[PDB]
């Protein structure tokens, strides 16, 4: 049976910690990584999944961190090994600029549902990797100029990343 | 900013294969891009149905997989790391273009999408040294899992698919067919 063991964040509400099962042999290893029935159910307000991105990035690549409103994400990394990070980005929020790290890789297929109004963001650990994430939201895409960026090493969120000069867009830089 | 477009082109030969090409945002850390939205592509699936359901199949260097299909289950498939031949076959017994095929080259550069309809065999070549291959699902009801499936044989000479080896490394169901 396709399996996933799903898990609350005990922080950070609305935030979903989602482990497939694999099938592995001599050819290498298949896992689903969401089906409607399992995942969409964790949205509010009959909201589902409707984008499925991938981001390819070399070594010590930060990109984030990225959010808006109106978007939900499901992310893990499919090749390779990333820091996957969310953050709290509404101002208003008891928890906002708490967040939570995670070493995804093969051997931990972590699958993080990120809610609307988090910032997302994750560092290429491996030699490269390959990273995506589905986003849920109604009506038009939020295209990057349209999303808020908080600095990846922003003192106020205090993330433990493994680079002190990661490679960035100049986005990121300018935060 | 870059506008996520995609470009959906229909196979001449085989009716309800679409080969779908993303476009990608590429610069100094790497590509990003859009494999599927539901507004695009779930309007090219017949009766209302819609892809829910996203699977990754990472492989070995000269790894077959295939030829597996089922009565209900439409794919979306792509190689998202790596290189893979992606091949899709008409396995409607009695369909006038039963057991044609076409063959896909698959990789970053060639970032072609291919929707396979319900009743047609699908299978995948690894050419790189390890792929990953992702693919959706459009189904109603429960998975279609392998006793649910039907099986050719990768080297069936009714299909006479051009594959880079003799020696493909496969599953005992995918020698079984053979
Ligand atoms: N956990 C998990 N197991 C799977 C998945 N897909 C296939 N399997 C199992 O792995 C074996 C290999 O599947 P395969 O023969 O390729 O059939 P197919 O993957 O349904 O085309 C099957 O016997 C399945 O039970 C998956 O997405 N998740
Ligand atoms: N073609 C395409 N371009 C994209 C996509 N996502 C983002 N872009 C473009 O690539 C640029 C960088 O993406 P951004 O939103 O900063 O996310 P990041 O690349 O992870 O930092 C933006 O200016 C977008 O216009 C996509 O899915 N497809
Ligand atoms: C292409 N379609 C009319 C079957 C949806
Ligand atoms: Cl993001
Ligand atoms: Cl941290
Ligand atoms: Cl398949
Ligand atoms: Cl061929």
């Amino acid at each position: 049976a396709i399996e996933f063991d799903i898990q609350e964040s005990k922080i950070l509400k609305g935030v979903y910690i989602i482990t497939p099962n694999k099938f592995r042999d001599l050819r290498g290893e298949i896992w689903t990584a969401f089906t409607s029935e399992a995942v969409d159910k964790l949205l509010p307000n009959g909201l589902k999944f409707i984008h499925d991105k991938f981001i390819h990035s070399k070594h010590n690549v930060i990109r984030g961190i990225h959010g808006d409103v109106k978007t939900y994400k499901l992310a893990t990394c499919v090749y390779g090994e990333v820091h996957q990070v969310v953050v709290d980005c509404r101002k208003d929020s008891p928890t906002y600029l708490k967040h939570e790290r995670f070493i995804i890789n093969q051997d931990n297929q972590k699958i993080i549902l990120v809610p609307a109004g988090f910032g997302n963001a994750h560092y290429v650990s491996s030699e490269t990797a390959v990273y995506y994430y589905k986003c849920a939201y109604l009506g038009e895409y939020m295209d990057a100029p349209d999303q808020f960026t908080y600095a990846w090493n922003d003192e106020r969120i205090g993330i433990d990343w493994p680079t002190n000069n990661p490679i960035l867009s100049e986005r990121d830089i300018l935060a």
